[PDB]
């Protein structure tokens, strides 16, 4: 459903039914909860405790093909650039996207083969770090984020005597916002995401009417607008 | 039933017994609640915790006999039209039919037989990865989403000297919308997804019933209009 | 009991010893809400866990009565009239009858001999396709609905060598509407199923008063209106 | 209605059915104002209704409203209660402002008009600036006109200041006053003076006009308290 199937259902399902009907909501309103809404469904159905059926990013087929049109494969550009202190005397840094929303798949490509990238906790760290051997498994490499400033830098671990050629991230990219129409004013420019322009949804159709059906939601509760609803509508966005 | 029927019987389930009878639902508004209906319930049955009978796509007579008719054979177009980033070196990129709603049986036929094609999770890749062999079983192929823009991109990852011939995918077409009237208007052509021409429901007969059933639940839920019947009818989107 | 005799125990039932008694229901309303509860009753008595005995098809006497009306033999057509794309290379695609409601019994008659045809759900399929044979067993064939076009298309797989003579398909009927009158008028011929002449009920006398009894509730919980009975009354249509 | 109208009319219902023309333009011009005011305010008339609350109140007042813009009192260099106050002068013609408006460097900003009592209590807190599109307003030393200082956040600069008002009504003059009539004028005009005002509120003037007239040749002092209680 393009931008106006999402307003017109939106003011379908929000006033026109209604039988002591509200005001009708603004452009840029309807915009700002849909983008919401878009945000907290993301967050709610890649991790199985948010959402009521308990399943996650692959857990169902539904899933899956709810974040299909949403997962993209990238690398990252080794941090060369400028000098930095890193934690690790042995860990190569590197910049993922600055797109990211979440990675879900990380793998790099060495003299010695391909590895998959273990995200270690620093608990988890400590813990490696305090045995005598302080390097992978075989076919694994080491993880751990390091100072960032305007995108993820990221310190890659890897076994003695091995030479990264390149780092590919396979994540999910941030959503684009949906706008409905041309935020353009003459008044002011105002913009959802640093975009004014119009904006439609860009993840697959099935979750269309879930994004259209939370941002409803949202717009009642703020209709009511006492602590108790958004108390409790706020434990989705999670 | 037509769609005539759907308006009818519309009008008599929601506001002709009434005894404080409500406003009629103008038909824009009555194909929106209907397209909304039809996609809850195909979305709340082929999950089996959608549903109070705990029944998916395939667990009785019912449940195939609802989905029969929105299934659908067709294959995948191999993606050597551009280039692109792959995150396996050694898997090939097909892309879905545009009109994919949810993929159920996947298969590729490749020059060592035909081979059961396994969605295989994030969490599992890694794990699959970190082992010596890292291909599948015999009579089976692995596959991941990958990069996709406007339609489902899959990577197809098979076991070493192996040429795919074609990948088939049973998947279930996406649901065409219901519309009672051609919905074209001299102050603006409004769609439901797309569409403003009459639209029958092109499911089995035997869900009729049920999506005119949740459609008039959605229409009172929209009447009454508060907070809560928009949080727990918001339940079921699912 | 006919038709008449189900409008005017319906008028008996519904506001004809009411105290403070509504307006009496139009025929294609009475017509409208008879079909529903005729669905909603087969739909509750097929599935066990749809009504409060626990019992389905043939779980009791009764049961079997109840369908036994509504049970009907037919054979699939051979789908050669046109090609199309099958899921699996070695599947024969047969078309069903079209005024067909659920399969309870399926037999394929082949060269060697009658073969009870089992429905394969999407998993089992991928695990029965997973193994080295990939064929059913000695006294048995295989299913799986196929891509299905105003009726349902369905996929015979049978063992190697083997050709298919006849296709049986025990089935239960699609019941045939309840319409108390001639829904012609000079300002519009409505129609419950695409039919307005006179319908009687085609199943056996004894759920006739179950018909009206489930008519009578729906009746009622539309003339109470609000979102509460429609969402419980709704539980049953399932 | 032309003037000679007016004066026509007023004999038809004040004669019984048929006063000095000043004597009538006087009272013409005192109903107008009693009339403006009436309907403004919801609660001065019967109905209940203000400005803006109905379509016949807003073609009343259709023909006053103006928009005009102030212009900076950078002139004369007087003392401000605020330090970011810039003080501007309103039009001369001006009776009742309805919306207020500045155009600043960081955008359009709505001029609240602030009490005194809010003032001091938004000006006890922390911040004390206006809300980030509104701009606050209040009266100042004004000398035969009206200046307004327009208390804008600072780190701002006011470019252009909007004022749409009701305009003040020009008075009724059946004849020239001058010409039997000394120097006599009604505010400040001696010559025949047609109504500004829509058509549609000329009746409600020339009704009210009448019973101005009997209630001030009854001379029962009643009817004076009890006709002036709509003078405002």
């Amino acid at each position: 459903m393009n931008v106006n199937e999402f307003s017109n259902e939106f003011d379908v399902l929000y006033n026109n039914i209604m039988s002591n009907a509200a005001p009708g909501l603004n452009e840029y309103e309807k915009s700002v909860l849909l983008t919401k809404a878009q945000e907290e469904i993301v967050k709610n159905y890649f991790e199985p405790a948010g959402n009521k059926y308990g399943k996650g990013l692959d857990d169902s087929p539904k899933r899956q093909i709810d974040f299909s049109e949403l997962i993209k494969v990238g690398e990252g550009v080794l941090n060369t650039s400028a000098p930095t202190i890193t934690f690790d005397k042995r860990a190569k840094v590197y910049d993922l996207p600055a797109d990211l929303f979440l990675v879900i798949n990380e793998a790099v490509d060495t003299n010695a083969g391909t590895k998959q990238i273990v995200p270690i906790s620093y608990s988890d760290y400590t813990r490696l770090m305090s045995r005598p051997y302080k390097e992978p498994v075989k076919y694994q490499a080491w993880r751990i984020i390091t100072t960032s400033i305007n995108n993820i830098s990221v310190e890659l671990i890897v076994n003695s005597n091995e030479t990264i050629t390149d780092y590919k991230v396979r994540y999910i990219r941030r959503p684009a916002p949906i706008i409905t129409t041309n935020l353009s004013s003459e008044y002011g420019d105002v913009t959802i995401n640093g975009v004014s322009t119009v904006s439609e949804c860009e993840l697959n159709p099935i979750i269309h009417s879930e994004i259209l059906q939370r941002a409803v939601e949202l717009a009642k509760a703020a209709y009511q607008g006492d602590l108790q609803a958004s108390v409790e509508l706020g434990q989705r966005s999670e």
